[PDB]
């Protein structure tokens, strides 16, 4: 379940998490609406956009 960061996001609302322009995360699991994705880097945990993201081998 290895993603890479698509865009920078700047985290802003409840436990969001920064994201960086290729960076590699882990996928925990998916808001209720699918719209936000949980994750976690060596940054922290989180939640970021789900279309910010995309597997990696």
């Amino acid at each position: 379940n290895l993603f890479v960061a698509l865009y920078d996001f700047v985290a802003s609302g409840d436990n969001t998490l920064s994201i960086t322009k290729g960076e590699k995360l882990r996928v925990l699991g998916y808001n209720h609406n699918g719209e936000w994705c949980e994750a976690q880097t060596k940054n922290g945990q989180g939640w970021v956009p789900s279309n910010y993201i995309t597997p990696v081998n």
